[PDB]
């Protein structure tokens, strides 16, 4: 369990980020002990921040193995009354912390937060903090390295990695909150539909009470009970792109957290992807925490800038493309009204492309327990969201290969029990499965599928491309279920014009959407288009990378290519409801 | 007098950065009381940044008056005891805070630190800080506003407000440390130079001690007095690009904060800028605090982006233009041995281009007093780093006015006295002004030309610009002082090239520049070339604007324009020091 810190009047938070003291290891780093003393011939490096794009030459950008962050510390005794943690909200890969010398902590998973209590190593003055990093990825992490000294990612992005989110210093009493949970139950019958909600707080080291307030601070109702529970009439429901957030202040032993919370249902039904109880239609893309020279890095104004365009351009949703993205933009799109597809670390589950199968169990991926830990870990963290609407299990694994249904049904499984809202599960399909072949058709509440008529298959012949799609996506809907396609696109070097259009250029990529958009409407079973890449990103180099992936509807620096004001037409005359 | 708040045993720092609520003033904010309230219909904003690019349409770009920025606080009531402060590093243009609904602070300057104590308005619980920012520029203002309802800047840069730098809460001792001052003198004469240094610590609200630690963390020697002094034989001497930092920690009244400092010379001697008595020839460029969509907001990834491209390029130094940069980025150039000139934000005290004077008393600029708060906030702030080598009173003044001289001798006086290391003071000369007619050739110790001769003055033609330029020069070398230029440089569309160049070209500006290094190289007392500019950024709209300033040697987004190549090249067979 992981609750975002904050500033409340129980607990302080003070942010750790700046330039720290960084060091490439030379293999000889840990046989000498360099967590120990501080950092010689050091280099110095922003944290929060990935470190590939940061300095100059591949000898950076390129390193293969480990790196030592180091910070020096210092709190003032008069805290030592109260509990003293460390947050490390996303170290790339696997971290090791060592304060003055000695390991505290150890992680592995590159997207997802961790903590590391510090009252009994603390020492008095100035602490010699130290974090770790390793970069190497292979069968055993999520995402997947390759084998084509050099990580080679199963992954069509680059492997940035360093202290990616930040790392603050929070403070609780002794005996402390430690998880709240919230879930509705919402009765659109009446005209007025109102709503009951249920607590769930949790302690750990005593009288506890629960506080409701809406929008502007007004309190609304009270209770006591650390699984007591809440009525609500008249209640405000949060609705994409027109976000209502309640809070709710848990006051309880001398420890309170404050919590925002949306009210809103999430529902299938057949072929109808539903929020609260109407027929939503996914207008948006899949994204990637990338930018110059961010790297992976976490970028408030850029998060800002992004939501800004997107409702701009009329869109209603985003998935995590290929990993969770940080607390803070889960935040915005509960503020803001987005609607979020949540997705786990796991890309690259796939070896197709003696042959080993990707579900060999000596010689193919060694993922599963990664892979639980993950769900558990992100279901925890993200589980309060109005904004999250769906869990995509996995980024286009060998999905019709042997072994498939067996790997990823303890996924859903554990993914269904966990989350207290029962929200749908998908897993997102990668070109070449088909329903009869996928073991999503059975274990997903939505088919997720990424096509590419238009570019791998048949382009630069759109009809060829259409008459594909048309079959394929046709046979999709004897399923009998909610099916949106979560990629599409087609690499587009803004700049590059022609009047009679060839693959590149900003006019082909107009074209290409022109022709989908057109198949997928005469599907009343599609509930949604979201669109690759919402924004050119950083990938590793090879022959059909044009400097990066190019697939955007925005260059890397979010200006819009032609395609960008396609989209904006044709969404704007597009609603969120009732599209079918 | 202003520490940059750090984490000391004596003292905690907690950052307010992230999402605030913020709405546009419609006029009537201050009459109904949004600062009493929490804000109403209310947007979200980042905090650190500029807000005027993180929103679409002109309505955020363009906005005349004031933003309202308000979020929520909570100290932990066990932090009473200490002292608690708010200290805001940059509110572009005015600032005002509120608390619980009372005004606690009033702020005039855009990029200079300012706090206010918090200990009698804190209440306990959740507190409503709210900032309210303007953004109107006049003749009041520095930067100055032109009159050609929108603000006009009268300088080449947009008009980026909001909170610029990050607003964060420290805590102290009730008798605590308020200013460390420390100077040096190097005995050169010994085979193996050693230094004095002289500390001048200052309390307010008792024994206090100072420690002298080395680059790891050796102490080296101690003392006792808040005006005492210290004896460092062996120094290791601060050098341009050959950064060696000590450390002092000065513990005091139960109240401990540590320093850096770097023991370095600087003195002008005739024709040479001397620094640790040798020659120096300055190799950079001007810069702007300017990024996408941050607008002027503090970046701390692209400050070491910017600083690794620098080292790639062999350039040692950089002008703060236009405004004093982020207590960080100083910081970092005092690690990363960049030299600076430090300059302040006196720029449009020229209304040049009945006609009114600049220097008229009734109806010209009405900034002199502001502009004397501004040196003394300035030079209080950045006194004590190596990186600042001089100081720049004002970017092009029309310093060749009647009412001119006048003006500015107060502030060089005023500047000359309140360095504690005496270092040298000038101001930026515009286009138009000779050795005769510029206020400078007295007041200055270094003559700090921007010429544009191949651009404003004789472009396209090369040769009859070479013509002026040698001719202007030559008479500039009269003065038997230090000249170098700031600015020179040509607007260079990234991407247009020709054989035979025209303007605007990549190859037009390389033909540029090696005829003015040409000319420079030919003149043993000019010790400076900066380049205008590092990296494209915004400007307000005119016709001779193509989206923004285009003079980078790099792209908006750090990206080498083919003069980028040629100065690399140029810079790394020029060296530091002996050049001439
Ligand atoms: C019609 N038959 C084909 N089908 C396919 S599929 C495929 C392929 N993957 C697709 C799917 N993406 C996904 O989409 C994005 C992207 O690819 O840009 C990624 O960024 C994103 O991370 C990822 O989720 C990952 C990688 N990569 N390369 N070639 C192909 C290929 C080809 C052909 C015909 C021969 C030429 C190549
Ligand atoms: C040879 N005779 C001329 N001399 C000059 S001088 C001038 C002018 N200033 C120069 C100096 N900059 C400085 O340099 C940078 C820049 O200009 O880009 C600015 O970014 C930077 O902030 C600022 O410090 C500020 C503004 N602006 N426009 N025209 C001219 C002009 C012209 C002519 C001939 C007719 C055409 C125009
Ligand atoms: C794991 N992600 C991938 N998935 C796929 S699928 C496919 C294909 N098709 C699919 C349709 N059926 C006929 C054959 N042809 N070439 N490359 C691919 C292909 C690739 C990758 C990544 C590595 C590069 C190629
Ligand atoms: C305050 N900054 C400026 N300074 C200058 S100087 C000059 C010039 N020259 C100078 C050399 N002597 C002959 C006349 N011609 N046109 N514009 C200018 C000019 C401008 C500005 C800014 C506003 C736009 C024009």
């Amino acid at each position: 369990a992981m609750l975002y810190p904050v500033l409340t009047q129980s607990r302080l938070l003070s942010d750790l980020s700046g330039v720290w003291n960084f060091k490439l290891d030379n293999g000889k780093g840990f046989e000498e002990k360099w967590y120990e003393k501080p950092l010689k011939d050091a280099d110095t490096m922003p944290v929060p921040a990935s470190y590939n794009d940061l300095k100059e030459g591949t000898d950076f950008r390129d390193h293969y193995g480990w790196v030592f962050y180091q910070r020096n510390i210092s709190v003032p005794e008069y805290v030592k009354s109260q509990r003293i943690v460390l947050r490390c909200a996303a170290v790339t890969h696997y971290a090791m912390i060592y304060l003055n010398g000695k390991l505290i902590c150890e992680h592995k998973g590159g997207f997802l937060p961790f903590e590391v209590e510090l009252n009994d190593d603390l020492q008095d003055g100035d602490n010699l903090l130290t974090i770790a990093v390793n970069n190497v990825i292979d069968y055993t992490t999520l995402p997947v390295g390759g084998k084509a000294p050099q990580n080679n990612p199963n992954f069509d992005f680059f492997n940035y990695c360093g202290i990616t989110r930040p790392v603050k210093i929070y403070t609780t009493p002794e005996t402390y909150i430690n998880d709240i949970t919230v879930t509705a139950d919402i009765d659109f019958t009446k005209e007025e539909p109102s709503a009951v909600l249920n607590y769930n707080v949790e302690i750990k080291g005593i009288t506890c009470k629960v506080e409701l307030f809406d929008e502007e601070g007004t309190k609304l109702s009270e209770t006591e009970g650390s699984e007591g529970t809440f009525e609500i009439s008249n209640v405000r429901l949060w609705q994409p792109l027109n976000a209502y957030l309640y809070k709710i202040k848990v006051t309880a032993g001398q420890d309170v957290y404050t919590l925002p919370y949306g009210v809103r249902s999430v529902r299938v039904d057949g072929t109808k992807f539903l929020i609260n109880e109407k027929p939503f239609y996914f207008k948006g893309y899949g994204k990637h925490e990338d930018t110059f020279p961010n790297g992976r890095g976490i970028n408030l104004p850029m998060n800002t800038k992004d939501i800004s365009i997107m409702k701009w351009q009329h869109a209603n949703s985003f998935r995590t493309s290929h990993y969770p993205y940080s607390e803070e933009m889960m935040r915005l799109c509960d503020e803001e009204g987005i609607v979020v597809i949540d997705e786990t670390t796991a890309v690259g589950v796939n070896l197709q492309f003696e042959r080993i199968g990707t579900f060999d169990k000596e010689h193919g991926v060694q993922t599963q327990e990664h892979h639980k830990d993950v769900i558990r870990d992100l279901i925890s963290r993200d589980k309060n969201h109005a904004c999250v609407v769906m869990w995509s299990i996995a980024n286009e694994p060998d999905s019709a290969a042997e072994g498939a249904y067996d790997y990823f049904k303890p996924l859903y499984d554990l993914a269904r029990e966990l989350d207290p809202q029962k929200r749908p599960c998908t897993l997102v399909s990668v070109q070449g499965t088909t329903a009869d072949t996928d073991c999503s058709s059975q274990l997903s509440d939505v088919i997720c599928l990424n096509r590419y008529y238009g570019w791998y298959f048949g382009g630069p012949d759109l009809e060829v491309s259409e008459t594909g799609l048309r079959k394929e996506l046709s046979d999709w809907g004897k399923l009998g279920k909610p099916v949106m396609f979560t990629e599409y696109g087609a690499d587009t070097v803004s700049g590059l014009h022609d009047t009679t259009s060839v693959m590149y250029t900003e006019e082909y990529q107009v074209e290409y959407y022109e022709m989908n958009n057109k198949v997928f409407d005469e599907f009343d079973f599609v509930v949604g288009e979201q669109a690759w890449n919402f924004a050119d990103f950083a990938t590793s180099q090879s022959l059909l990378r044009v400097q990066g992936n190019k697939k955007g509807l925005f260059t890397r620096d979010r200006k819009p290519k032609m395609v960008a004001h396609y989209f904006r037409n044709r969404w704007s005359a597009i609603p969120e409801f009732g599209y079918k």
